[PDB]
């Protein structure tokens, strides 16, 4: 008998000063709170520290957050503290420092050699078995944007990993022949992601969002203009088109994202380059 069980969320009471010394360094802003660099006491190594006031909207997010932690490609919580700070009470998470900097920052700060299709796609792969775990067991991210897309290290072997789960949401309250839609209802939720993460492979090739602004998205209209998406297969358009869709029904499933071949042979796309980096150091 083999039985795999990771252990639950242990909400820690004691002060945080006896388990990790807290420094005046910031690594994260919000209007939430604020996220700060601290070292294990008895290790010696990094630790970020995210900082929330102590309402059970966010006790269920660290919850959900916890759950998710078990995906490489997800930042990992270590522990987390329930303290009086000020007056209020207060959570305090502790997670893996990433200090290998934002995703759009270490493409640009590259003194580019150029920047090809391929890396591109190795890049959405691992946003994309992120999004497909959280999506696996009920979790919408609804918040994959390129600030909260950080590395580990500084080093070219650095993994990507997702941040902020401050708007993460459980997307749920014979028979195998059963329909999805008999099983329970569910909104909009995990298409938002979806969405995300057309908008961050558009950003990923050329270097500019693809987008009255407010209209033009709830249009869908977007050019490929040239001489950037002239190098560009057809075969990617359509799945940015594809991730692109107006109506969150029309939009490509996580599933199907990973099921696509420029996904899914990461090492078989042409290893042409782009200007990605050199259109960054303009606004
Ligand atoms: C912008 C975002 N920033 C966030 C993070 N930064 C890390 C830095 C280093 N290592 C791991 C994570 C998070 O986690 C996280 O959320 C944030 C959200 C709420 C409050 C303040 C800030």
């Amino acid at each position: 008998p083999q039985f795999h069980v990771k252990s639950g969320l242990q909400i820690k009471k004691n002060a945080i000063i006896d388990d990790y010394k807290v420094t005046s360094q910031v690594l994260g802003l919000g209007i939430n709170g604020k996220v700060l660099q601290i070292f294990n006491k008895r290790t010696q190594e990094k630790f970020a520290l995210k900082m929330l006031q102590d309402c059970p909207k966010a006790r269920r997010e660290v919850e959900l957050h916890w759950r998710a932690s078990q995906c490489p490609h997800i930042v990992r919580i270590v522990d987390v503290y329930e303290n009086l700070y000020a007056g209020r009470k207060c959570l305090l998470i502790v997670m893996e420092c990433l200090d290998g900097g934002e995703l759009f920052s270490r493409i640009q700060d590259r003194g580019d050699q150029a920047f090809t299709e391929r890396e591109a796609s190795e890049i959405m792969k691992s946003i994309g078995e992120a999004i497909q775990y959280l999506h696996s067991i009920n979790i919408a991210h609804r918040d994959v944007k390129p600030e909260n897309l950080l590395y580990t290290s500084k080093r070219p072997n650095a993994i990507l990993k997702l941040t902020d789960f401050g708007f993460a949401k459980e997307t749920t309250s014979t028979p195998y022949y059963v329909a999805p839609e008999v099983l329970g209802p569910e909104k909009y939720d995990k298409s938002c992601d979806m969405w995300s993460l057309g908008v961050i492979m558009y950003i990923l090739l050329c270097g500019y969002p693809p987008f009255g602004m407010k209209t033009r998205i709830r249009m869908g209209q977007y050019e490929f203009p040239n001489p950037e998406w002239s190098e560009v297969s057809e075969e990617v358009k359509m799945l940015i088109r594809n991730l692109l869709k107006t109506e969150p029904t029309q939009r490509m499933t996580i599933t199907e994202f990973m099921n696509h071949p420029w996904i899914m042979q990461s090492t078989k796309v042409p290893q042409t380059p782009l200007h990605t980096s050199r259109v960054l150091k303009e606004d």
